């Protein structure tokens, strides 16, 4: 299974992206200079749906695992199909620290 990986900074309060994979990279055409401190929903665009998007928001403001399918846009413009699976991490005394994201393009 072709994935990509990010890390999300849970102790900011807007979770944002701390840390991409090469592939995270070359599947959006976004360097780490749009990418790095900022929130993934830059990946949304017109057709994300808002149900699904909302899924999400939910899972991390419970900091419980979710996963969804949603419609992402490369920088390009061009769409793509994300099967996306986000996770808690937790610290010893139950907080969360980190969000991590496993992004698989399922357009097939
Ligand atoms: C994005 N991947 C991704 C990876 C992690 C670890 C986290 C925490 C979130 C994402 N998102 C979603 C985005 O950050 C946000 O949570 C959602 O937009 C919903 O909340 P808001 O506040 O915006 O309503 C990812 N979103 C994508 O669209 N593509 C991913 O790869």
């Amino acid at each position: 299974l072709r994935h990509t990986f990010v890390v999300a900074d849970a102790t900011l309060p807007d979770c944002p992206l701390v840390y991409a994979s090469e592939g995270f990279y070359a599947m959006t055409g976004y360097g780490p200079d749009e990418v790095l401190g900022h929130n993934c929903r830059f990946l949304q665009g017109e057709g994300t749906d808002p149900k699904e998007v909302q899924k999400i928001r939910d899972a991390i403001k419970k900091g419980e695992a979710c996963s969804v399918r949603l419609l992402n846009y490369r920088k390009d413009g061009t769409p793509f199909w994300n099967l996306l699976t986000v996770t808690p991490i937790k610290t010893p005394d139950g907080r969360v620290s980190k969000f991590v994201g496993v992004q698989v393009d399922v357009t097939s």
